[PDB]
């Protein structure tokens, strides 16, 4: 049920790439006869990156969420989850623009705040909120995944701080991961102010976070820096409510501790409808 033989997964295809592995669609199918259920393995494609990988694991394992992508088991190497044939947010976005409205984007940004308000309170820091990482189980259905970053807080420590600078787009990062590799759950916040910018552009990439904010922009991360410890920010996204903008601009506080918390942005958000 939880120990998944190796030989009764079966190949299908590839669900995405991203250091230092890849996410495949497999069928377990013990029977062997293609009726078997479809499932996402995650695999290392090094001796520090398999330590990484076993704390994701753990790291799943114990989350217990609606929010968050459900933990199947491991197979002896391999990492199981659930498989949402949906896929990303991003790319689900792009598809249905013409169909979300306002209210649908709300209940998504409830959904993905009440599973970080859950990470939280595990001390887990996910350091990697973007739409590209968040799954859609159903039409009215968010779930937070890829846990490759997430990092959890010792007992006396409410940041934690990173060794080599970081290897996803820099314009999810706050301004303290960007200068000193400081992560914590505000940056998280910050972070979640970027998916709130992308769920209301629809994830649009003519004004997607990378086009715009290199079109406002020297190493370019220090340009970024610059742009943003000046009070620059992303644009209101075309036809965004009012009230959402001036929560994105919350996330977005210069200070760490000045950004709303997790469980103050639910009710929010809620309120908003949603
Ligand atoms: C945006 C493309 C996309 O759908 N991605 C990015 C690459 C990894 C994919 N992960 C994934 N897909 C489906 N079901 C999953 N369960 C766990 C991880 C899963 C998402």
């Amino acid at each position: 049920p939880t120990i998944f033989e190796e030989r009764h997964l079966k190949y299908i295809s590839q669900l995405g790439k991203g250091n230092f592995g890849s996410v495949e669609l497999c069928r377990y199918d013990p029977l062997g006869d293609n009726t078997g259920a479809l499932v996402a393995v995650k695999q290392l494609q090094g001796p520090d990156q398999q330590r990484d990988f076993q704390r994701e694991i753990q790291i799943l394992k114990a989350l217990h969420s609606d929010f968050i992508v459900k933990y199947r088991g491991v197979s002896y190497l391999r990492l199981v989850m659930e498989y949402l044939p949906s896929g990303c947010l991003r790319d689900f976005l792009q598809r249905h623009r013409a169909r979300l409205d306002a209210s649908r984007l709300l209940l998504y940004s409830s959904q993905i705040c009440k599973g970080m308000e859950y990470l939280g309170s595990r001390r887990c820091v996910h350091r990697d909120l973007a739409a590209r990482n968040i799954l859609v189980e159903s039409e009215a259905h968010v779930k937070i995944a890829d846990f490759g970053l997430a990092k959890l807080l010792p007992l006396d420590k409410d940041y934690y701080v990173v060794r080599e600078p970081g290897q996803s787009p820099i314009f999810w990062y706050a301004p303290e991961s960007l200068s000193d590799n400081i992560f914590s759950r505000q940056s998280d916040v910050w972070s979640f102010g970027v998916v709130l910018y992308e769920l209301f552009t629809y994830c649009d990439k003519s004004c997607s976070p990378s086009a715009e904010f290199l079109r406002m922009m020297v190493p370019a991360l220090s340009r970024l820096l610059e742009l943003l410890e000046e009070g620059q920010r992303l644009p209101a996204p075309p036809a965004c409510p009012a009230e959402v903008h001036e929560l994105m601009k919350l996330c977005w506080a210069p200070s760490p501790q000045d950004r709303p918390s997790f469980s103050a942005l639910g009710p929010q958000l809620d309120m908003l409808w949603s």
